[PDB]
């Protein structure tokens, strides 16, 4: 038993939910939140520019050091940091940016770090400003993911067309 509320049941594993994945955090305190993250992990816009002001800019500054240590993510990569005042840990895992010409294929390679993890609250990988179809990221993360995932859409036409669409 887990605290997240409020959610539809995809699969087994894949839970959904029209929420804004920073008030999700804050309430439920979820051991593992995941963001949607580049290879440089520069948090400007999107899911990531919304987790990184929540910290106050706190994960930037933590990933900045993280990134002067070890240097740059691969797409369909993910590091493991601090969740600040939103979670234990921040699984940051970068999906393909079609708008950088990336290899929507890597969005499988990608969800596959959900699996080192039991539970977690994410995005759909890829969707937003990366540029891919948001439907086929569910897709994938269903068919994908293994360990029990709970999906916060903001954007509520888009959550609505994501259950309507299902298979």
């Amino acid at each position: 038993v887990n605290s997240f509320s409020g959610y539809l049941k995809l699969t087994d594993n894949v839970y959904i939910k029209n929420a804004d994945i920073v008030e999700e955090a804050k309430k439920v305190k979820p051991t593992v939140v995941v963001n949607a993250a580049n290879v440089y992990l520069k948090h400007g816009g999107g899911v990531a520019g919304a987790l990184n002001k929540a910290t106050n800019n706190a994960m930037q500054v933590e990933s900045d050091d993280y990134i002067a240590t070890n240097g740059p993510l691969k797409v369909g990569g993910s590091c493991v940091l601090s969740g600040h005042n939103l979670a234990k840990h921040c699984l940051h895992v970068v999906g393909p940016n079609v708008n950088k010409g990336e290899d929507i294929q890597l969005l499988k390679s990608a969800y596959e770090n959900f699996n080192q993890h039991e539970v977690l609250l994410a995005p759909l990988l890829s969707a937003g400003i990366f540029g891919a179809d948001p439907i086929h990221s569910l897709r994938v993360c269903v068919d994908t993911v293994r360990t029990n995932v709970y999906l916060a859409v903001f954007d509520k036409n888009l959550y609505d067309k994501l259950v309507s669409s299902f298979l």
